[PDB]
Formats: structure tokens, C-alpha cells, sequence
């Protein structure tokens, strides 16, 4: 298996917020899209709004300081590192897509859910069911459910 945290309990930070939502909704939806990977493992996660953090979250465009510059809108929507020290961890999501609550635009929160997956370990998915499979869909968020797939994997590095 590819690198995992050596500890279940696990900080992150929003280092900044896209204009595109309101700050409560961008909080709301990272928080919600941690809980799903908390709901099926071991996980803890503690928001710290002030300092060192295992998982930095960013919001940023084109070239933004890895080596690994977006795309401007369409294309690439986020990326994320697997878990280490310093970047490793971190998710990046592309300023130049327009994030949302809904299903116009980009959804934050399923977006986020991917890249915590990422975050944490996983890579991408071949059942088209798994939130790690790599197209962006919209499905109803009321109703999101992790697939079989996804649930499989984090539990073969967690737990
Ligand atoms: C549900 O969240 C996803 C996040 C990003 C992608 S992506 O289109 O930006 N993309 C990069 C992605 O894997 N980063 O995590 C897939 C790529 C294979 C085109 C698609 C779905
Ligand atoms: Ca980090
Ligand atoms: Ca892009
Ligand atoms: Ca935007
Ligand atoms: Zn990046
Ligand atoms: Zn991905």
C-alpha cells in the first residue's frame, strides 16, 4: 500500500476560502466531507484554525508553488497529496472552477470528499460508483453515499 498516516488522529486547516460561496458553506462542506471518511474508520479529525495542521486545505490558480499547476476552468478541478510531512497531506482546489452548495458549477463537498480520499492514502477508483473514481459527477448530496469500493479501501489502510 502507498503511504498512510502512522496516527488516527488527524489536523486540518483552511488555509483559505473561494469567493465563490459563503465562508459557513466552505466550512460546512469540508466538514461533512472529513465525517464521511471518519464515519467508516478509526479517523479522528480536529479542525485547527491557527497553526501546524496534517492536511492543509487551499484554494488557489494556475501555478501555485508544487509542481503541479491548474489548468484554468474545466480540466483539472483538485488535487491532493498523500499523506507526509509539510505538503504531503494537502488538498488543492482550482480557484478558476466555481465552487458550490448544488449541483451547478463544482460541489465542494464531493469534490472534497475525493481529495480526502486522497489525503488519507487512497488513489483513484475503477468502480464508476466510488467517490475515488476520477470524473466529477453531481449526485444528489442529501443522499451521497461512500461506494463498497471506497468503503474497502480506506479500510485496508485504517482499522
Ligand atoms: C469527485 O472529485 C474529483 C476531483 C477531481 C477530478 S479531476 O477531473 O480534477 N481529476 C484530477 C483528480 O484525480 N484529482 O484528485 C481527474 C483526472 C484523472 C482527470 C474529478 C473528480
Ligand atoms: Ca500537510
Ligand atoms: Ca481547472
Ligand atoms: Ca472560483
Ligand atoms: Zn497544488
Ligand atoms: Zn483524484
Amino acid at each position: 500500500m502507498g503511504p498512510v498516516w502512522r496516527k488516527h488522529y488527524i489536523t486540518y486547516r483552511i488555509n483559505n476560502y473561494t469567493p465563490d460561496m459563503n465562508r459557513e458553506d466552505v466550512d460546512y462542506a469540508i466538514r461533512k466531507a472529513f465525517q464521511v471518511w471518519s464515519n467508516v474508520t478509526p479517523l479522528k479529525f480536529s479542525k485547527i484554525n491557527t497553526g501546524m495542521a496534517d492536511i492543509l486545505v487551499v484554494f488557489a490558480r494556475g501555478a501555485h508553488g508544487d509542481d503541479h499547476a491548474f489548468d484554468g476552468k474545466g480540466g483539472i478541478l483538485a488535487h491532493a497529496f498523500g499523506p507526509g510531512s509539510g505538503i504531503g497531506g494537502d488538498a488543492h482546489f482550482d480557484e478558476d472552477e466555481f465552487w458550490t452548495t448544488h449541483s451547478g458549477g463544482t460541489n465542494l463537498f464531493l469534490t472534497a470528499v475525493h481529495e480526502i480520499g486522497h489525503s488519507l492514502g487512497l488513489g483513484h477508483s475503477s468502480d464508476p460508483k466510488a467517490v475515488m473514481f476520477p470524473t466529477y459527477k453531481y449526485v444528489d448530496i442529501n443522499t451521497f453515499r461512500l461506494s463498497a469500493d471506497d468503503i474497502r479501501g480506506i479500510q485496508s489502510l485504517y482499522g
